[PDB]
Protein backbone atom coordinates (compact mmCIF):
# COMPACT_ATOMS: atom_id res chain seq x y z
CA UNK A 1 0.00 0.00 0.00
CA UNK A 2 0.98 3.24 -1.18
CA UNK A 3 -0.37 5.85 1.71
CA UNK A 4 -1.43 9.28 0.93
CA UNK A 5 0.40 12.21 3.44
CA UNK A 6 -2.29 12.86 5.65
CA UNK A 7 -4.08 9.59 5.42
CA UNK A 8 -0.63 8.42 6.99
CA UNK A 9 -0.13 11.38 9.60
CA UNK A 10 -3.74 10.00 11.28
CA UNK A 11 -3.19 6.34 11.32
CA UNK A 12 0.77 7.07 12.82
CA UNK A 13 -0.79 9.39 15.53
CA UNK A 14 -4.24 6.80 16.60
CA UNK A 15 -1.08 4.78 16.72
CA UNK A 16 0.60 6.73 19.60
CA UNK A 17 3.55 7.97 17.74
CA UNK A 18 3.39 11.61 18.29
CA UNK A 19 5.83 12.71 20.83
CA UNK A 20 7.08 9.29 21.13
CA UNK A 21 10.47 9.27 23.08
CA UNK A 22 10.38 12.98 21.95
CA UNK A 23 9.79 12.72 18.20
CA UNK A 24 7.41 14.36 16.69
CA UNK A 25 4.82 13.14 14.03
CA UNK A 26 6.47 15.59 11.54
CA UNK A 27 9.99 13.68 11.75
CA UNK A 28 8.02 10.55 11.48
CA UNK A 29 6.24 11.36 8.30
CA UNK A 30 9.63 13.15 7.00
CA UNK A 31 11.42 9.78 7.90
CA UNK A 32 9.04 7.37 5.73
CA UNK A 33 9.02 9.55 3.44
CA UNK A 34 12.59 9.27 2.13
CA UNK A 35 13.02 5.85 3.60
CA UNK A 36 10.12 4.39 0.84
CA UNK A 37 8.01 7.70 -0.19
CA UNK A 38 5.23 5.74 2.06
CA UNK A 39 5.15 2.35 0.50
CA UNK A 40 4.67 -0.48 3.10
CA UNK A 41 6.33 -3.17 0.17
CA UNK A 42 9.42 -0.98 0.29
CA UNK A 43 11.92 -3.01 0.14
CA UNK A 44 15.68 -2.72 -0.10
CA UNK A 45 18.81 -4.77 -0.40
CA UNK A 46 22.22 -3.75 0.83
CA UNK A 47 24.49 -5.52 -1.05
CA UNK A 48 27.57 -4.76 1.34
CA UNK A 49 26.77 -6.42 4.60
CA UNK A 50 23.69 -8.80 3.12
CA UNK A 51 21.04 -7.19 5.08
CA UNK A 52 17.72 -5.87 3.37
CA UNK A 53 15.74 -3.02 5.05
CA UNK A 54 12.02 -3.44 5.14
CA UNK A 55 8.87 -1.70 4.60
CA UNK A 56 7.70 1.87 5.56
CA UNK A 57 10.02 2.28 7.49
CA UNK A 58 12.99 0.70 6.02
CA UNK A 59 13.77 -1.50 8.85
CA UNK A 60 16.62 -3.48 8.87
CA UNK A 61 17.27 -7.15 9.46
CA UNK A 62 20.45 -7.63 11.40
CA UNK A 63 18.58 -5.31 14.38
CA UNK A 64 14.84 -5.63 14.21
CA UNK A 65 13.02 -8.25 12.75
CA UNK A 66 14.19 -11.87 11.16
CA UNK A 67 14.50 -12.94 7.26
CA UNK A 68 16.90 -15.75 8.17
CA UNK A 69 19.19 -15.15 5.31
CA UNK A 70 20.67 -11.96 7.06
CA UNK A 71 24.63 -13.14 8.42
CA UNK A 72 25.29 -11.51 12.26
CA UNK A 73 21.45 -11.03 12.73
CA UNK A 74 20.11 -10.32 16.41
CA UNK A 75 16.31 -10.17 16.79
CA UNK A 76 15.51 -7.48 19.23
CA UNK A 77 11.85 -7.00 18.01
CA UNK A 78 11.23 -10.83 17.41
CA UNK A 79 9.15 -10.47 14.26
CA UNK A 80 9.34 -11.78 11.14
CA UNK A 81 10.52 -9.12 8.30
CA UNK A 82 7.41 -10.41 6.58
CA UNK A 83 4.87 -8.66 8.69
CA UNK A 84 6.63 -5.33 7.73
CA UNK A 85 5.68 -5.48 4.16
CA UNK A 86 1.52 -5.71 5.36
CA UNK A 87 -0.56 -2.93 4.37
CA UNK A 88 -1.63 -2.55 8.18
CA UNK A 89 1.51 -0.67 9.14
CA UNK A 90 1.16 -1.56 13.41
CA UNK A 91 3.59 -4.61 13.07
CA UNK A 92 5.88 -1.60 11.09
CA UNK A 93 5.12 0.98 14.01
CA UNK A 94 5.94 -1.57 17.41
CA UNK A 95 9.41 -2.57 15.42
CA UNK A 96 9.89 1.26 14.83
CA UNK A 97 9.25 2.48 18.40
CA UNK A 98 11.68 -0.44 19.48
CA UNK A 99 14.24 0.93 17.07
CA UNK A 100 14.07 4.47 18.67
CA UNK A 101 14.22 2.81 22.21
CA UNK A 102 17.86 2.44 21.89
CA UNK A 103 20.04 5.12 23.12
CA UNK A 104 20.54 6.38 19.13
CA UNK A 105 16.94 7.04 18.62
CA UNK A 106 15.84 8.42 15.31
CA UNK A 107 19.08 9.42 13.98
CA UNK A 108 19.87 5.58 13.38
CA UNK A 109 18.07 6.53 9.86
CA UNK A 110 20.86 8.11 7.75
CA UNK A 111 18.37 9.41 5.76
CA UNK A 112 16.76 10.93 8.89
CA UNK A 113 20.38 13.07 9.75
CA UNK A 114 20.71 14.34 6.06
CA UNK A 115 17.05 14.98 5.23
CA UNK A 116 14.83 15.70 8.56
CA UNK A 117 17.58 16.23 11.24
CA UNK A 118 17.44 20.33 12.05
CA UNK A 119 14.81 21.29 9.29
CA UNK A 120 11.63 22.83 9.44
CA UNK A 121 9.25 19.23 8.69
CA UNK A 122 6.15 21.06 9.14
CA UNK A 123 5.20 20.76 5.63
CA UNK A 124 4.93 17.26 6.49
CA UNK A 125 1.71 17.44 8.36
CA UNK A 126 0.05 20.41 7.40
CA UNK A 127 -3.23 20.24 6.41
CA UNK A 128 -3.54 17.18 8.13
CA UNK A 129 -6.02 17.65 10.63
CA UNK A 130 -3.65 16.09 13.52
Amino acid sequence: KVFERCELARTLKRLGMDGYRGISLANWMCLAKWESGYNTRATNYNAGDRSTDYGIFQINSRYWCNDGKTPGAVNAAHLSCSALLQDNIADAVAAAKRAVRDPQGIRAWVAWRNRCQNRDVRQYVQGCGV
